[PDB]
């Protein structure tokens, strides 16, 4: 059976074409990035305090002043349909019946219209590339707002893709058509289009992509209303900080003036102890949930989520943290 | 033949099923601290002094007062039918003929009149897990007073049970009767519970699985009278520090107002050495245990036994440690 | 398809012979050194900028005065012909139409003036090895004064051929007519040398090889016009510093005062945009050059020239440098 | 062909039983100290300095004030006719045409007598393990200085054997007979004795085994004429430090008072530059003596001698030393 992420992520590559699984993958250039993301969880320290009334532990917490069951959300990826069939509606089913926050991709593979009617009552951001064309991009935000999204998340890594060779090796020996059966471009967007775009909507701005101090005191002086510290898995530059190490700088830039999250090599419930305790509000996965969907579909994301879940609860329970709000840098060795 | 306790290790895994190797093994989650504990003692330089005397060299110490052959323990490990039909009897008969200490577990395959019955005058720890029931807590810790257990050794890292990858495959695969032919869960134990134990028997308490110093100070603060610094082999929240390495800051906590002993990863003799150089008392051994049984029964327990006292011997003889309180973090590079 | 370096590195190995893949691999003793160049590079960290105008990024530079398309040109590589028939006349053809620095060894295949021939316009440095005849000497460098190369390159770490095992367990194999169909030495030459060498020709000198900060000095103190840091791929002296890492402290000990380059693994675009990061003004490829001849000769040159032009451009949009002028040490995490 | 010594390590093992090879690997426990031998050179990084006349490059030092061809010698190596007929008579040979120190064990498989007739004008040093009694310690070492012996090397570090498990699983496997065909154990020498001895014999005592400062001190105040930094090659009390990095702590022990060597892994000409550089007098070889007699007999040993000393020709060449006076620690990257 399936107890872990780590059994979904093989089961998955099995239930998947080569081409759709070096897409899934897209470790750009070398792959360090990818690979630091998930080492430099690893080698983080924790400090257990035992001897603690752990009988009941709570992993509930709020994002933008929503509760959600536990810090641990869906961050945008495109095409769920490569996946599995029913792509994001299924996603959508998963996210709302676990009631955790969902954000959509740019691209996803059915409309914003049919993927909330999958899941009417689901808590979803929406994240939107934005295109040279205002005209366009006001009515997808308005359009986003009338769907009852709660949040815009403008990714910030992406002017151009990057460089992911086995896709770039797959695409140049099939026909698109094979490739995409069974280009972006956005270079030119820059802090004065954030403005823009935040004078034009209500809706919350979350930037997702921040790496650094320098960029997180620019989100401040915008007064965005949250930041995704990511690299995008690796997949746009390589050789970048691997995201729980950028994390640090972030959060003491930000001093707690807005909410910081994370995502990036999220696999088992001490990755996103570590995040918490380091100061992230909550953490996003990536390709955790399309291995569930790969593997079973609307069920296969809840079972990532709810195992998950239940790995934070146990090790919340061992390391001596009854809530969310316990959990604090004493628990990380020298770092803290 | 086998000539080392890794030899014992390899032949033990020939000698069992995949569910019974796997349960012996357990590592928690990613298994970072199970690799970690064997990885943290091979790093650590010694510093030997050559030229002086080492015709006799005694490996023998006390702990809480009374002597054994050598700084090399049994720790409490569950279940010892899984690996030999005699189970703790034949343990029992071999750690008597070594002259060490016997911890034995709070789920042992035979009663501990059975046990004691076995070998009458070993010297013995019991491992009690308490229950919500204090008459049970009661009748239990009176019955091993009467069974001549000579110190009580409450663990405090297992509130709930790790998270064993490889054992819930195979318990979702098996059904409970192969499983265990051929349930827990105390979170609410807390140092509320430590006194009031304290209050109702007389023999000396020793707490394992302490990591930290704000732990061991609590400890001390409590008056317990010993200390076994321990990750419980990697087996519960894993990520945390090796053993070997916690043990430095536990040490300087104490100040050795209390002896303070630790398991987890200890193979070879340099591996007691460095932990008594480090502030240790004595060592206990977990996973080498199991595997003696597993190969050879009690012959295979003492011979591991035998064998580990050999090689501190042989290292304190190259060392130029003439006995147990000769071994000083002089011995050791740059930490001392 | 061959869509990065190291794809064009996999064929060469397939289409050539062992002995002469060992030739071009050629590392040193223990080969340290070889794979050094490449790990030293992989663990720098980047720190992107975001939200940035990058909707036209100039790779172009300058070097001794001369505009080129990217900061990428040719190191000195001996005997092209060894990779494809055409050899460094094919080079010549890729490196005119790519707008770079052709640096021709003193060993080629073909005669300068057939070299020159092939490519009339292409920019040009000579890299020869002084003989102890200065009638020679003088009669080399003012042919290739006459010929329109633009600067001479004195290769300084190569008084002896280094000791690389494979091609010499090769040659001790086969006779000299197999192995070349289908010595040296100089160790005298000195400062004393490189001085008269100045006084006999109107050409700038650039010095290859350099490691130190004491020979940066010297360096400056003759009035050369340029140093390449090297360590010649390895194939030299083995167990000196990576020529990322050494770049640092040549750099911080010429301030400016001259220009600095640098080869030794380069072969992605962040290895480019490092280089230049940490003082650089151009990096120089070696190998990539023999990978691309052997695979698809003149084509092959240009398209690693391409590829690599191309993943700068895109790392440089992903980063938020604008032109080469803006790639700073900012970029750089710790080191800068 | 065999061009390095690497190679002759994997031809002698194809040459020899599994039993003789193990004896002559013996990495003592888990073998920690055998690899790290090894990783200590290789991390070590140099800094040549170029453009200097190498034209003569001398690799002749003196030892004991003896002149020897380099700084290469042989370390006591017990019974080499486990690895050739001719034994220690070969080596004899071998090292007096190369004209460097060849210390003989005090467990050959030739009589003094008979090594000495097979090459009288040999310089050569002799390691004795001292007995209880005294009368056969005294006609010992009068025995070696009426052979022409210059030096008597006491090791230190084998007052009982390292615990070497394959060794120990081949003997319970085989009978004596055809292990040996085709016990020691002196735990009570000390200072005390070493004075002894010095008092008995006109010939300079050199310790070999020092690993420590506070041993060097002491081995000064006994007034010894020199010390072999030395682990016996990872073979004795395992998990010490290299002796490539212990050297660098007993050099600043003895400020130069008296001479200090090394040996344990060294393999190629820069391990012997870099002990050189780090303020040994020489180094001496274990293992690749018997690699060369397992190969090809006395010319096997004359070829390991030959190819070392040209390794080290060469890398003082590339790195600028004309002679080892001039090998400091400048050519070391901080260290130094
Ligand atoms: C198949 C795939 C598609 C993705 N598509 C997007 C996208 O449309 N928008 C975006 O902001 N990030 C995208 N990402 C990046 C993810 O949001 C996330 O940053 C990344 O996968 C790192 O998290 P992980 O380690 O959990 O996979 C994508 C990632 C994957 C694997
Ligand atoms: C099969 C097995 C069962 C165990 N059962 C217990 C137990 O009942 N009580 C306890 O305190 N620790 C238990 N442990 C933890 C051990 O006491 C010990 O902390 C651990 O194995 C680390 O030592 P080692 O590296 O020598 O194996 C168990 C370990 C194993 C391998
Ligand atoms: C086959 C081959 C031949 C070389 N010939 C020369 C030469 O004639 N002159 C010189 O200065 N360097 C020579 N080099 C060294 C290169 O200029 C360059 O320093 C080195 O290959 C490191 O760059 P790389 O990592 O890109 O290969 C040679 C390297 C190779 C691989
Ligand atoms: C087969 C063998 C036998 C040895 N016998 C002795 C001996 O009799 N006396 C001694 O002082 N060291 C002995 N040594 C240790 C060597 O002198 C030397 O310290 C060691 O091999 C490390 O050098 P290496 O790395 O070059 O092998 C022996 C080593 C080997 C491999
Ligand atoms: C037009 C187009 C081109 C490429 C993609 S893939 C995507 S977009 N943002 N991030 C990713 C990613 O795969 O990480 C989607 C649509
Ligand atoms: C009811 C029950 C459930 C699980 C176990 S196994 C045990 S208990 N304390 N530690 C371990 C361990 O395996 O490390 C024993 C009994
Ligand atoms: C006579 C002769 C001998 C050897 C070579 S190979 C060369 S020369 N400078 N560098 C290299 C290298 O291969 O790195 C060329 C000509
Ligand atoms: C009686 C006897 C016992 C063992 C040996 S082997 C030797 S002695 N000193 N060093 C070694 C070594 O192998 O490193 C030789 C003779």
């Amino acid at each position: 059976p399936l107890v872990c992420l780590a059994d979904f992520k093989a089961h998955a590559q099995k239930q998947l074409s080569k081409t759709s699984w070096d897409f899934i993958e897209g470790e750009a250039d070398d792959g360090i990035t990818y690979s630091e993301n998930i080492a430099a969880f690893k080698r983080i320290r924790l400090r257990p305090r035992y001897l603690r009334d752990m009988s009941k532990v709570d992993t509930r917490t709020t994002i933008q002043g929503q509760e959600i069951s536990a810090p641990i959300c869906i961050s945008p990826t495109a095409f769920h349909s490569i996946a599995w069939p029913d792509g994001e509606k299924s996603t959508a089913r998963a996210a709302q019946e676990a009631n955790i926050c969902y954000v959509i991709s740019s691209y996803a593979s059915y409309s914003l219209e049919d993927i909330v009617a999958a899941a009417p009552e689901g808590f979803r951001w929406f994240q939107l590339y934005m295109k040279s064309d205002w005209d366009f991009n006001k009515q997808m935000v308005q359009r986003a707002e009338a769907l009852g999204f709660k949040a815009l998340v403008i990714t910030i890594d992406t002017p151009v893709l990057g460089n992911r060779r086995r896709d770039k090796r797959n695409q140049l020996n099939l026909e698109a058509n094979i490739l995409k059966a069974a280009l972006f471009p956005k270079a030119s967007f820059c802090w004065n289009d954030l403005s823009l775009l935040q004078s034009i909507t209500r809706l919350p701005i979350i930037l997702k992509g921040i790496l650094t101090k320098e960029d997180a005191e620019l989100a401040m002086k915008h007064n965005v209303q949250g930041i995704v510290v990511s690299n995008h898995g690796g997949r746009q530059l390589d050789e970048v900080s691997a995201s729980i190490d950028a994390l640090r700088e972030v959060v003491a830039a930000v001093k707690g003036k807005i909410e910081v999250y994370m995502d990036g090599g999220v696999r088992t419930g001490t990755d996103v102890l570590k995040a918490l305790a380091l100061g992230a509000r909550c953490i996003f996965l990536g390709r955790p949930i399309l291995w569930g969907l790969a593997c079973k579909g609307e069920d296969g994301v809840k079972e990532v989520l709810d195992i998950l879940t239940a790995e934070l609860h146990r090790c919340m329970t061992l390391s001596g943290c009854q809530s969310v709000a316990e959990i604090s840098p004493d628990l990380i060795q020298f770092s803290r």
